[PDB]
């Protein structure tokens, strides 16, 4: 049992909601809420800078200290961090970003690293402004994360179009 309320069941693993994920995560407090990163972990717009905002600036502090440390993540990589107040961790996962020309190939490498973590409240990586189609993030999420995920879907319209497709 877990304080994930009011979410549709996909399969056996997957559950998705109508929410904000920053509202959401500031409710639930997560032990992991899933940021959608890019390399450079600069969280300027989408969810990244959602995220960041509702810490206050915070994420983006300790994340540029991250990469003067340590150089960029891979496209389909991913870094644990500080949650800050929004979750007890931040798993900071970087989809293809499509509107870049990245390889949508490589969006399965990145729900891949959910399964690291045994519940997550996340997004739906590589949508959004980085212009794949939510519609295939939904499946190969389901079809690669064996772990508990509540996904947080924005956009009503979208929620629905997800749910009434779904296979
Ligand atoms: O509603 C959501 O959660 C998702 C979403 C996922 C990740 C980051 C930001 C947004 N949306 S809204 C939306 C509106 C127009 C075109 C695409 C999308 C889309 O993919």
């Amino acid at each position: 049992v877990n304080s994930f309320s009011g979410y549709l069941k996909l399969t056996d693993n997957v559950y998705i909601k109508n929410a904000d994920i920053v509202e959401e995560a500031k409710k639930v407090k997560p032990t992991v809420v899933v940021n959608a990163a890019n390399v450079y972990l600069k969280h300027g717009g989408g969810v990244a800078g959602a995220l960041n905002k509702a810490t206050n600036n915070a994420m983006q502090v300790e994340s540029d200290d991250y990469i003067a440390t340590n150089g960029p993540l891979k496209v389909g990589g991913s870094c644990v961090l500080s949650g800050h107040n929004l979750a007890k961790h931040c798993l900071h996962v970087v989809g293809p970003n499509v509107n870049k020309g990245e390889d949508i190939q490589l969006l399965k490498s990145a729900y891949e690293n959910f399964n690291q973590h045994e519940v997550l409240l996340a997004p739906l990586l590589s949508a959004g402004i980085f212009g794949a189609d939510p519609i295939h993030s939904l499946r190969v999420c389901v079809d690669t994360v064996r772990t508990n995920v509540y996904l947080a879907v924005f956009d009503k319209n979208l929620y629905d179009k997800l749910v009434s497709s779904f296979l």
